Protein backbone atom coordinates (compact mmCIF):
# COMPACT_ATOMS: atom_id res chain seq x y z
CA UNK A 1 0.00 0.00 0.00
CA UNK A 2 0.92 3.68 -0.36
CA UNK A 3 2.81 5.44 2.42
CA UNK A 4 2.98 9.14 3.22
CA UNK A 5 5.86 11.34 4.39
CA UNK A 6 5.52 15.00 5.32
CA UNK A 7 8.49 17.35 5.14
CA UNK A 8 9.05 20.75 6.72
CA UNK A 9 10.36 23.91 5.04
CA UNK A 10 14.08 24.57 4.89
CA UNK A 11 15.34 26.35 8.03
CA UNK A 12 16.76 29.16 5.93
CA UNK A 13 13.48 29.64 4.01
CA UNK A 14 11.61 30.32 7.24
CA UNK A 15 14.06 33.07 8.30
CA UNK A 16 14.13 35.10 5.03
CA UNK A 17 11.16 37.14 3.89
CA UNK A 18 12.20 36.75 0.24
CA UNK A 19 12.04 32.94 0.37
CA UNK A 20 9.03 30.64 0.07
CA UNK A 21 8.84 28.11 2.92
CA UNK A 22 6.88 25.05 1.83
CA UNK A 23 5.59 21.94 3.56
CA UNK A 24 5.74 18.90 1.25
CA UNK A 25 3.43 15.91 1.38
CA UNK A 26 4.95 12.93 -0.42
CA UNK A 27 3.13 9.68 -1.27
CA UNK A 28 5.20 6.68 -2.38
CA UNK A 29 4.25 3.14 -3.47
CA UNK A 30 1.32 4.43 -5.49
CA UNK A 31 0.30 1.63 -7.85
CA UNK A 32 -0.15 2.01 -11.61
CA UNK A 33 -3.64 0.48 -11.28
CA UNK A 34 -5.02 3.11 -8.90
CA UNK A 35 -2.51 5.95 -9.25
CA UNK A 36 -4.78 8.90 -8.42
CA UNK A 37 -4.10 10.62 -5.08
CA UNK A 38 -6.37 13.17 -3.45
CA UNK A 39 -4.71 15.65 -1.08
CA UNK A 40 -6.49 17.63 1.61
CA UNK A 41 -4.57 20.15 3.70
CA UNK A 42 -5.44 21.70 7.05
CA UNK A 43 -3.90 24.57 9.02
CA UNK A 44 -4.75 24.30 12.72
CA UNK A 45 -7.61 22.03 11.67
CA UNK A 46 -9.25 24.32 9.08
CA UNK A 47 -8.98 23.30 5.45
CA UNK A 48 -6.95 25.40 3.02
CA UNK A 49 -7.10 25.12 -0.76
CA UNK A 50 -3.96 26.77 -2.15
CA UNK A 51 -1.65 23.72 -2.35
CA UNK A 52 0.24 22.97 -5.55
CA UNK A 53 -0.13 19.61 -7.29
CA UNK A 54 3.02 18.20 -8.82
CA UNK A 55 3.08 15.75 -11.75
CA UNK A 56 3.76 12.22 -10.58
CA UNK A 57 7.06 10.40 -11.27
CA UNK A 58 7.42 6.68 -12.03
CA UNK A 59 10.04 5.14 -9.74
CA UNK A 60 12.05 2.34 -11.44
CA UNK A 61 10.25 -0.15 -9.16
CA UNK A 62 7.18 0.72 -11.31
CA UNK A 63 5.41 2.67 -8.60
CA UNK A 64 4.55 6.35 -8.73
CA UNK A 65 5.78 9.09 -6.40
CA UNK A 66 3.07 11.75 -5.96
CA UNK A 67 3.63 15.11 -4.24
CA UNK A 68 1.59 18.09 -2.98
CA UNK A 69 3.36 21.29 -1.87
CA UNK A 70 1.76 23.79 0.53
CA UNK A 71 3.16 27.28 0.97
CA UNK A 72 3.19 28.30 4.64
CA UNK A 73 3.12 31.84 5.97
CA UNK A 74 6.41 32.80 7.57
CA UNK A 75 4.72 33.99 10.76
CA UNK A 76 2.38 30.99 10.84
CA UNK A 77 5.27 28.52 10.86
CA UNK A 78 7.09 30.54 13.53
CA UNK A 79 3.95 30.78 15.74
CA UNK A 80 3.70 26.99 15.83
CA UNK A 81 0.77 26.50 13.46
CA UNK A 82 0.12 22.81 12.82
CA UNK A 83 -0.05 21.58 9.20
CA UNK A 84 -1.92 18.40 8.27
CA UNK A 85 -1.88 16.50 4.96
CA UNK A 86 -4.71 13.98 4.41
CA UNK A 87 -4.08 11.48 1.61
CA UNK A 88 -6.90 9.51 -0.07
CA UNK A 89 -6.29 6.71 -2.60
CA UNK A 90 -8.29 3.78 -3.97
CA UNK A 91 -5.74 1.28 -2.58
CA UNK A 92 -6.06 2.62 0.98
CA UNK A 93 -8.75 1.34 3.37
CA UNK A 94 -9.02 4.80 4.99
CA UNK A 95 -7.24 8.10 4.34
CA UNK A 96 -3.82 8.66 5.89
CA UNK A 97 -3.14 11.84 7.91
CA UNK A 98 0.29 13.19 8.78
CA UNK A 99 0.88 16.36 10.79
CA UNK A 100 3.91 18.63 11.27
CA UNK A 101 4.92 21.86 12.94
CA UNK A 102 8.00 23.77 13.97
CA UNK A 103 10.09 22.15 16.71
CA UNK A 104 8.37 22.73 20.04
CA UNK A 105 10.20 24.04 23.09
CA UNK A 106 10.98 27.44 24.54
CA UNK A 107 13.09 29.32 21.97
CA UNK A 108 16.50 30.40 23.25
CA UNK A 109 18.63 33.19 21.82
CA UNK A 110 22.10 32.34 20.39
CA UNK A 111 25.18 33.67 22.12
CA UNK A 112 27.71 34.72 19.45
CA UNK A 113 31.49 34.76 20.05
CA UNK A 114 34.28 35.46 17.59
CA UNK A 115 37.67 33.79 17.81
CA UNK A 116 40.80 35.15 16.04
CA UNK A 117 43.14 32.84 14.12
CA UNK A 118 45.37 30.68 16.29
CA UNK A 119 49.00 31.70 16.60
CA UNK A 120 50.25 28.43 15.10
CA UNK A 121 48.18 29.12 11.99
CA UNK A 122 50.13 32.23 10.95
CA UNK A 123 52.75 29.85 9.55
CA UNK A 124 50.20 29.45 6.73
CA UNK A 125 49.10 31.72 3.92
CA UNK A 126 45.41 31.74 4.87
CA UNK A 127 43.90 32.12 8.32
CA UNK A 128 40.66 30.94 9.89
CA UNK A 129 38.33 33.40 11.58
CA UNK A 130 35.92 31.48 13.79
CA UNK A 131 32.40 32.37 14.84
CA UNK A 132 31.01 30.28 17.71
CA UNK A 133 27.21 30.38 17.97
CA UNK A 134 25.85 28.56 21.00
CA UNK A 135 22.87 28.07 23.29
CA UNK A 136 20.18 28.49 20.65
CA UNK A 137 16.82 26.74 20.27
CA UNK A 138 15.32 25.60 18.04
CA UNK A 139 18.16 24.60 15.69
CA UNK A 140 16.94 26.71 12.70
CA UNK A 141 19.56 29.40 12.16
CA UNK A 142 21.55 31.20 9.46
CA UNK A 143 25.09 32.58 9.71
CA UNK A 144 27.02 34.85 7.33
CA UNK A 145 30.13 37.02 7.26
CA UNK A 146 30.76 40.49 5.92
CA UNK A 147 33.41 43.18 5.88
CA UNK A 148 33.40 46.91 5.12
CA UNK A 149 29.69 46.66 4.36
CA UNK A 150 30.00 43.85 1.84
CA UNK A 151 29.52 40.07 2.06
CA UNK A 152 32.45 37.71 2.54
CA UNK A 153 31.70 34.42 0.86
CA UNK A 154 34.69 32.11 1.48
CA UNK A 155 33.22 30.57 4.63
CA UNK A 156 31.80 27.22 5.72
CA UNK A 157 29.42 26.58 8.60
CA UNK A 158 28.98 23.35 10.58
CA UNK A 159 25.52 21.86 11.07
CA UNK A 160 23.95 22.61 14.46
CA UNK A 161 25.06 20.18 17.18
CA UNK A 162 23.04 19.28 20.25
CA UNK A 163 24.72 20.42 23.49
CA UNK A 164 24.20 18.84 26.91
CA UNK A 165 21.62 21.40 28.10
CA UNK A 166 19.35 20.67 25.16
CA UNK A 167 20.36 23.74 23.17
CA UNK A 168 22.42 23.77 19.98
CA UNK A 169 25.79 25.17 18.90
CA UNK A 170 27.67 25.48 15.64
CA UNK A 171 30.85 27.03 14.31
CA UNK A 172 31.31 29.12 11.18
CA UNK A 173 34.78 29.40 9.65
CA UNK A 174 35.79 32.34 7.44
CA UNK A 175 38.98 31.94 5.41
CA UNK A 176 40.73 35.20 4.48
CA UNK A 177 44.18 36.05 3.19
CA UNK A 178 46.49 36.39 6.21
CA UNK A 179 47.50 39.78 4.84
CA UNK A 180 43.95 41.03 5.44
CA UNK A 181 44.09 39.87 9.06
CA UNK A 182 47.53 41.36 9.75
CA UNK A 183 46.44 44.58 8.00
CA UNK A 184 43.65 45.10 10.55
CA UNK A 185 40.56 44.78 8.36
CA UNK A 186 37.33 44.45 10.34
CA UNK A 187 35.23 41.32 9.86
CA UNK A 188 31.82 40.51 11.26
CA UNK A 189 29.78 37.37 11.84
CA UNK A 190 26.03 37.85 11.46
CA UNK A 191 23.34 35.48 12.75
CA UNK A 192 19.60 35.20 12.11
CA UNK A 193 17.43 33.29 14.56
CA UNK A 194 13.84 33.68 15.72
CA UNK A 195 14.82 34.36 19.34
CA UNK A 196 17.08 37.36 18.60
CA UNK A 197 15.74 40.89 18.74
CA UNK A 198 14.74 41.76 15.15
CA UNK A 199 15.88 38.14 14.47
CA UNK A 200 19.38 39.50 13.90
CA UNK A 201 22.68 40.02 15.65
CA UNK A 202 26.25 40.60 14.56
CA UNK A 203 29.69 40.47 16.17
CA UNK A 204 32.98 41.81 14.83
CA UNK A 205 36.52 40.42 14.87
CA UNK A 206 39.78 42.23 14.07
CA UNK A 207 43.45 42.17 14.99
CA UNK A 208 44.50 43.57 18.39
CA UNK B 1 8.65 -3.40 4.43
CA UNK B 2 11.95 -3.65 6.32
CA UNK B 3 14.88 -1.24 5.98
CA UNK B 4 18.64 -1.83 6.03
CA UNK B 5 21.41 0.39 7.45
CA UNK B 6 25.09 -0.48 7.09
CA UNK B 7 27.67 1.05 9.43
CA UNK B 8 31.47 1.34 9.02
CA UNK B 9 34.03 0.50 11.71
CA UNK B 10 34.99 3.07 14.28
CA UNK B 11 37.80 5.42 13.21
CA UNK B 12 39.63 4.42 16.38
CA UNK B 13 39.28 0.69 15.67
CA UNK B 14 40.83 1.00 12.21
CA UNK B 15 43.66 3.30 13.37
CA UNK B 16 44.98 0.79 15.94
CA UNK B 17 46.19 -2.68 15.02
CA UNK B 18 45.17 -3.64 18.58
CA UNK B 19 41.39 -3.22 18.09
CA UNK B 20 38.42 -5.05 16.51
CA UNK B 21 37.21 -3.24 13.35
CA UNK B 22 33.65 -4.30 12.49
CA UNK B 23 31.08 -3.47 9.84
CA UNK B 24 27.50 -3.64 11.15
CA UNK B 25 24.36 -4.38 9.09
CA UNK B 26 21.12 -3.41 10.87
CA UNK B 27 17.66 -4.44 9.73
CA UNK B 28 14.67 -2.62 11.20
CA UNK B 29 10.91 -2.82 10.60
CA UNK B 30 10.96 -6.62 10.77
CA UNK B 31 7.33 -7.61 11.39
CA UNK B 32 5.74 -10.53 13.24
CA UNK B 33 4.12 -12.16 10.20
CA UNK B 34 7.58 -12.40 8.43
CA UNK B 35 10.25 -12.55 11.18
CA UNK B 36 12.96 -14.42 9.25
CA UNK B 37 16.01 -12.39 8.21
CA UNK B 38 18.78 -13.95 6.11
CA UNK B 39 22.12 -12.12 5.67
CA UNK B 40 24.69 -12.70 2.94
CA UNK B 41 28.01 -10.86 3.21
CA UNK B 42 30.54 -10.24 0.44
CA UNK B 43 34.04 -8.84 0.23
CA UNK B 44 34.56 -7.70 -3.40
CA UNK B 45 31.71 -9.85 -4.58
CA UNK B 46 33.18 -12.96 -2.93
CA UNK B 47 30.94 -14.34 -0.20
CA UNK B 48 32.35 -14.54 3.34
CA UNK B 49 31.08 -16.47 6.33
CA UNK B 50 32.48 -15.07 9.59
CA UNK B 51 29.57 -12.70 10.36
CA UNK B 52 27.91 -12.98 13.76
CA UNK B 53 24.15 -12.47 13.50
CA UNK B 54 22.52 -11.48 16.76
CA UNK B 55 19.24 -12.79 18.17
CA UNK B 56 16.39 -10.56 17.04
CA UNK B 57 15.16 -7.95 19.54
CA UNK B 58 11.53 -6.90 19.62
CA UNK B 59 10.94 -3.14 19.38
CA UNK B 60 8.35 -0.95 21.05
CA UNK B 61 6.51 -0.20 17.79
CA UNK B 62 5.88 -3.97 17.36
CA UNK B 63 8.75 -4.59 14.92
CA UNK B 64 11.91 -6.64 15.16
CA UNK B 65 15.48 -5.36 14.85
CA UNK B 66 18.19 -7.80 13.71
CA UNK B 67 21.92 -6.99 13.64
CA UNK B 68 24.71 -8.81 11.79
CA UNK B 69 28.34 -7.95 12.69
CA UNK B 70 31.25 -8.66 10.31
CA UNK B 71 34.78 -8.45 11.64
CA UNK B 72 37.25 -7.21 9.01
CA UNK B 73 41.01 -6.88 8.62
CA UNK B 74 42.59 -3.44 9.09
CA UNK B 75 44.63 -3.92 5.91
CA UNK B 76 41.58 -5.02 3.94
CA UNK B 77 39.69 -1.90 5.09
CA UNK B 78 42.55 0.50 4.35
CA UNK B 79 43.04 -1.19 0.96
CA UNK B 80 39.61 0.15 0.00
CA UNK B 81 37.89 -3.23 -0.04
CA UNK B 82 34.09 -3.15 -0.61
CA UNK B 83 31.89 -4.76 2.06
CA UNK B 84 28.38 -5.73 0.99
CA UNK B 85 25.39 -6.76 3.10
CA UNK B 86 22.51 -8.60 1.39
CA UNK B 87 19.33 -8.92 3.46
CA UNK B 88 16.46 -11.31 2.74
CA UNK B 89 12.99 -11.25 4.32
CA UNK B 90 9.60 -12.55 3.13
CA UNK B 91 8.04 -9.08 3.02
CA UNK B 92 10.66 -7.62 0.65
CA UNK B 93 9.78 -7.40 -3.07
CA UNK B 94 13.50 -7.91 -3.73
CA UNK B 95 16.52 -8.44 -1.47
CA UNK B 96 18.28 -5.28 -0.28
CA UNK B 97 22.02 -4.73 -0.69
CA UNK B 98 24.10 -2.08 1.03
CA UNK B 99 27.81 -1.61 0.37
CA UNK B 100 30.39 0.46 2.25
CA UNK B 101 34.10 1.11 1.95
CA UNK B 102 36.78 3.59 2.89
CA UNK B 103 36.53 6.77 0.82
CA UNK B 104 38.79 6.90 -2.24
CA UNK B 105 41.49 9.52 -2.53
CA UNK B 106 44.94 10.47 -1.31
CA UNK B 107 45.19 10.99 2.47
CA UNK B 108 45.77 14.53 3.72
CA UNK B 109 47.17 15.25 7.18
CA UNK B 110 45.01 17.27 9.60
CA UNK B 111 46.30 20.48 11.11
CA UNK B 112 45.18 21.05 14.70
CA UNK B 113 44.74 24.50 16.28
CA UNK B 114 43.53 25.16 19.80
CA UNK B 115 41.59 28.32 20.48
CA UNK B 116 41.02 29.92 23.91
CA UNK B 117 37.62 31.30 24.89
CA UNK B 118 36.51 34.61 23.51
CA UNK B 119 37.14 37.46 25.90
CA UNK B 120 33.40 38.09 25.93
CA UNK B 121 32.86 34.51 27.16
CA UNK B 122 34.99 35.05 30.33
CA UNK B 123 31.86 36.45 31.88
CA UNK B 124 30.04 33.16 32.14
CA UNK B 125 30.96 30.58 34.79
CA UNK B 126 31.67 28.02 32.05
CA UNK B 127 33.96 28.76 29.13
CA UNK B 128 34.52 27.05 25.78
CA UNK B 129 37.88 25.72 24.63
CA UNK B 130 37.91 25.10 20.89
CA UNK B 131 39.92 22.64 18.82
CA UNK B 132 39.90 23.29 15.08
CA UNK B 133 41.02 20.32 13.00
CA UNK B 134 41.29 21.15 9.31
CA UNK B 135 42.83 19.93 6.05
CA UNK B 136 42.25 16.19 6.50
CA UNK B 137 41.18 13.45 4.11
CA UNK B 138 39.43 11.09 4.33
CA UNK B 139 36.78 12.34 6.77
CA UNK B 140 37.26 9.45 9.25
CA UNK B 141 38.78 10.92 12.43
CA UNK B 142 38.57 10.67 16.21
CA UNK B 143 38.93 13.64 18.58
CA UNK B 144 39.13 13.67 22.37
CA UNK B 145 40.31 15.87 25.22
CA UNK B 146 42.37 15.38 28.35
CA UNK B 147 43.80 17.36 31.24
CA UNK B 148 46.27 16.46 34.01
CA UNK B 149 46.51 12.92 32.68
CA UNK B 150 42.79 12.14 32.80
CA UNK B 151 40.20 12.25 29.99
CA UNK B 152 37.73 15.11 29.74
CA UNK B 153 34.08 14.19 29.13
CA UNK B 154 32.25 17.48 28.70
CA UNK B 155 32.94 18.05 25.01
CA UNK B 156 30.98 18.01 21.77
CA UNK B 157 32.43 17.65 18.28
CA UNK B 158 30.84 18.73 15.00
CA UNK B 159 30.62 16.24 12.13
CA UNK B 160 33.31 16.69 9.47
CA UNK B 161 32.47 19.45 6.98
CA UNK B 162 33.67 19.55 3.37
CA UNK B 163 35.92 22.53 2.73
CA UNK B 164 36.20 24.12 -0.70
CA UNK B 165 39.51 22.37 -1.53
CA UNK B 166 38.04 18.88 -1.06
CA UNK B 167 39.49 18.38 2.43
CA UNK B 168 37.45 18.30 5.64
CA UNK B 169 37.39 20.36 8.82
CA UNK B 170 35.67 20.11 12.14
CA UNK B 171 35.57 21.80 15.49
CA UNK B 172 35.53 20.24 18.91
CA UNK B 173 34.19 22.21 21.88
CA UNK B 174 35.29 21.45 25.45
CA UNK B 175 33.33 23.21 28.18
CA UNK B 176 35.18 23.84 31.44
CA UNK B 177 34.62 25.47 34.82
CA UNK B 178 35.91 29.02 34.43
CA UNK B 179 37.94 28.72 37.64
CA UNK B 180 39.59 25.54 36.40
CA UNK B 181 40.71 27.52 33.34
CA UNK B 182 41.80 30.58 35.32
CA UNK B 183 43.95 28.51 37.69
CA UNK B 184 46.22 27.47 34.82
CA UNK B 185 45.32 23.85 34.08
CA UNK B 186 46.61 22.63 30.73
CA UNK B 187 44.02 21.15 28.38
CA UNK B 188 44.81 19.16 25.28
CA UNK B 189 42.93 18.11 22.17
CA UNK B 190 43.91 14.64 20.90
CA UNK B 191 43.33 13.76 17.25
CA UNK B 192 43.64 10.35 15.57
CA UNK B 193 43.70 10.13 11.77
CA UNK B 194 45.42 7.84 9.32
CA UNK B 195 47.67 10.52 7.78
CA UNK B 196 49.13 11.66 11.10
CA UNK B 197 52.47 10.21 12.12
CA UNK B 198 51.78 7.10 14.22
CA UNK B 199 48.12 8.09 13.73
CA UNK B 200 48.09 10.62 16.56
CA UNK B 201 48.84 14.23 17.37
CA UNK B 202 48.08 16.41 20.37
CA UNK B 203 47.70 20.15 20.88
CA UNK B 204 47.66 21.70 24.32
CA UNK B 205 46.01 24.87 25.58
CA UNK B 206 46.51 27.05 28.66
CA UNK B 207 45.58 30.49 29.98
CA UNK B 208 48.10 32.86 28.41
C1 LIG C 1 10.22 2.17 -4.76
O1 LIG C 1 11.37 3.11 -4.96
C2 LIG C 1 11.27 4.36 -4.22
C3 LIG C 1 12.58 5.03 -4.45
O2 LIG C 1 12.74 6.10 -3.57
C4 LIG C 1 11.00 4.15 -2.72
O3 LIG C 1 10.63 5.42 -2.18
C5 LIG C 1 11.14 5.59 -0.85
O4 LIG C 1 10.27 4.94 0.19
C6 LIG C 1 10.91 5.07 1.51
C7 LIG C 1 10.06 4.40 2.55
O5 LIG C 1 9.82 3.07 2.17
C8 LIG C 1 11.16 6.54 1.88
O6 LIG C 1 12.00 6.52 3.03
C9 LIG C 1 11.75 7.68 3.83
O7 LIG C 1 12.81 8.72 3.59
C10 LIG C 1 12.62 9.85 4.47
C11 LIG C 1 13.56 10.93 4.06
O8 LIG C 1 13.36 11.07 2.68
C12 LIG C 1 14.08 12.18 2.15
O9 LIG C 1 15.54 11.83 2.01
C13 LIG C 1 15.62 10.73 1.04
C14 LIG C 1 17.00 10.13 0.99
O10 LIG C 1 17.99 11.12 1.37
C15 LIG C 1 15.16 11.26 -0.31
O11 LIG C 1 15.40 10.33 -1.36
C16 LIG C 1 13.69 11.54 -0.20
O12 LIG C 1 13.17 11.92 -1.50
C17 LIG C 1 13.48 12.59 0.82
O13 LIG C 1 14.24 13.77 0.36
C18 LIG C 1 13.60 14.98 0.81
O14 LIG C 1 12.33 15.23 0.07
C19 LIG C 1 11.66 16.42 0.61
C20 LIG C 1 10.33 16.55 -0.10
O15 LIG C 1 10.57 16.66 -1.49
C21 LIG C 1 12.54 17.67 0.47
O16 LIG C 1 11.94 18.74 1.22
C22 LIG C 1 11.43 19.82 0.41
O17 LIG C 1 12.47 20.35 -0.54
C23 LIG C 1 11.99 21.52 -1.30
C24 LIG C 1 13.16 22.05 -2.12
O18 LIG C 1 13.77 20.91 -2.76
C25 LIG C 1 11.51 22.62 -0.39
O19 LIG C 1 12.65 23.07 0.37
C26 LIG C 1 10.48 22.14 0.59
O20 LIG C 1 10.27 23.23 1.51
C27 LIG C 1 10.90 20.91 1.33
O21 LIG C 1 9.72 20.36 1.98
C28 LIG C 1 13.91 17.44 1.08
O22 LIG C 1 14.79 18.53 0.70
C29 LIG C 1 14.54 16.17 0.64
N1 LIG C 1 15.80 15.93 1.43
C30 LIG C 1 16.93 15.25 0.80
C31 LIG C 1 18.22 14.99 1.60
O23 LIG C 1 16.86 14.90 -0.33
C32 LIG C 1 12.79 9.42 5.92
O24 LIG C 1 12.65 10.62 6.68
C33 LIG C 1 11.72 8.41 6.23
O25 LIG C 1 12.02 7.68 7.43
C34 LIG C 1 11.82 8.47 8.59
O26 LIG C 1 10.38 8.71 8.92
C35 LIG C 1 10.30 9.82 9.88
C36 LIG C 1 10.11 11.15 9.19
O27 LIG C 1 9.57 11.03 7.84
C37 LIG C 1 11.56 9.90 10.73
O28 LIG C 1 11.26 10.54 11.97
C38 LIG C 1 12.02 8.49 11.00
O29 LIG C 1 13.08 8.47 11.98
C39 LIG C 1 12.46 7.80 9.78
O30 LIG C 1 13.94 7.75 9.67
C40 LIG C 1 11.68 7.27 5.28
O31 LIG C 1 12.85 6.47 5.53
C41 LIG C 1 11.89 7.30 0.80
O32 LIG C 1 11.82 8.73 1.06
C42 LIG C 1 11.31 7.07 -0.55
N2 LIG C 1 12.21 7.70 -1.57
C43 LIG C 1 11.65 8.78 -2.38
C44 LIG C 1 12.51 9.46 -3.45
O33 LIG C 1 10.52 9.13 -2.20
C45 LIG C 1 9.92 3.13 -2.49
O34 LIG C 1 9.80 2.78 -1.08
C46 LIG C 1 10.13 1.87 -3.26
N3 LIG C 1 9.00 0.93 -2.97
C47 LIG C 1 9.30 -0.38 -2.41
C48 LIG C 1 8.15 -1.36 -2.10
O35 LIG C 1 10.43 -0.69 -2.20
C1 LIG D 1 10.16 1.10 14.71
O1 LIG D 1 11.22 1.34 15.74
C2 LIG D 1 12.56 1.25 15.18
C3 LIG D 1 13.55 1.52 16.26
O2 LIG D 1 13.50 2.89 16.59
C4 LIG D 1 12.77 2.26 14.05
O3 LIG D 1 14.09 1.97 13.59
C5 LIG D 1 14.77 3.16 13.20
O4 LIG D 1 14.42 3.49 11.78
C6 LIG D 1 15.16 4.64 11.26
C7 LIG D 1 14.88 4.72 9.79
O5 LIG D 1 13.49 4.72 9.55
C8 LIG D 1 16.68 4.55 11.54
O6 LIG D 1 17.17 5.86 11.38
C9 LIG D 1 18.44 5.80 10.76
O7 LIG D 1 19.51 5.87 11.80
C10 LIG D 1 20.84 6.11 11.21
C11 LIG D 1 21.80 6.30 12.33
O8 LIG D 1 21.66 5.17 13.15
C12 LIG D 1 22.53 5.25 14.27
O9 LIG D 1 22.30 6.49 15.09
C13 LIG D 1 20.95 6.49 15.69
C14 LIG D 1 20.84 7.70 16.56
O10 LIG D 1 21.50 8.81 15.87
C15 LIG D 1 20.65 5.23 16.48
O11 LIG D 1 19.24 5.25 16.78
C16 LIG D 1 20.98 3.96 15.73
O12 LIG D 1 20.96 2.85 16.65
C17 LIG D 1 22.31 4.01 15.09
O13 LIG D 1 23.34 4.02 16.15
C18 LIG D 1 24.52 3.45 15.57
O14 LIG D 1 24.36 1.98 15.43
C19 LIG D 1 25.56 1.36 14.84
C20 LIG D 1 25.31 -0.12 14.91
O15 LIG D 1 25.67 -0.57 16.19
C21 LIG D 1 26.89 1.77 15.52
O16 LIG D 1 27.97 1.47 14.61
C22 LIG D 1 28.65 0.32 15.14
O17 LIG D 1 28.80 0.55 16.61
C23 LIG D 1 29.45 -0.58 17.27
C24 LIG D 1 29.47 -0.22 18.77
O18 LIG D 1 30.26 -1.16 19.50
C25 LIG D 1 30.84 -0.78 16.67
O19 LIG D 1 31.64 0.41 16.87
C26 LIG D 1 30.74 -1.04 15.18
O20 LIG D 1 32.05 -1.13 14.58
C27 LIG D 1 29.97 0.01 14.46
O21 LIG D 1 29.76 -0.50 13.11
C28 LIG D 1 26.97 3.23 15.88
O22 LIG D 1 27.99 3.45 16.89
C29 LIG D 1 25.72 3.82 16.42
N1 LIG D 1 25.84 5.31 16.40
C30 LIG D 1 25.21 6.12 17.43
C31 LIG D 1 25.36 7.64 17.39
O23 LIG D 1 24.59 5.59 18.30
C32 LIG D 1 20.85 7.32 10.27
O24 LIG D 1 22.15 7.40 9.68
C33 LIG D 1 19.80 7.17 9.21
O25 LIG D 1 19.62 8.39 8.45
C34 LIG D 1 19.84 8.13 7.03
O26 LIG D 1 20.27 6.71 6.75
C35 LIG D 1 21.00 6.75 5.47
C36 LIG D 1 22.41 7.17 5.71
O27 LIG D 1 23.34 6.24 5.09
C37 LIG D 1 20.41 7.82 4.56
O28 LIG D 1 20.77 7.54 3.20
C38 LIG D 1 18.91 7.99 4.77
O29 LIG D 1 18.45 9.04 3.89
C39 LIG D 1 18.60 8.39 6.16
O30 LIG D 1 18.25 9.84 6.12
C40 LIG D 1 18.47 6.94 9.79
O31 LIG D 1 18.10 8.09 10.59
C41 LIG D 1 16.99 4.21 12.95
O32 LIG D 1 18.41 4.00 13.20
C42 LIG D 1 16.27 2.99 13.38
N2 LIG D 1 16.62 2.83 14.82
C43 LIG D 1 17.41 1.70 15.26
C44 LIG D 1 17.76 1.60 16.75
O33 LIG D 1 17.76 0.87 14.47
C45 LIG D 1 11.78 1.96 12.98
O34 LIG D 1 11.90 2.89 11.87
C46 LIG D 1 10.38 2.01 13.51
N3 LIG D 1 9.47 1.60 12.41
C47 LIG D 1 8.26 2.38 12.22
C48 LIG D 1 7.29 2.00 11.09
O35 LIG D 1 8.04 3.31 12.95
Amino acid sequence: GPSVFLFPPKPKDTLMISRTPEVTCVVVDVSHEDPEVKFNWYVDGVEVHNAKTKPREEQYNSTYRVVSVLTVLHQDWLNGKEYKCKVSNKALPAPIEKTISKAKGQPREPQVYTLPPSRDELTKNQVSLTCLVKGFYPSDIAVEWESNGQPENNYKTTPPVLDSDGSFFLYSKLTVDKSRWQQGNVFSCSVMHEALHNHYTQKSLSLS
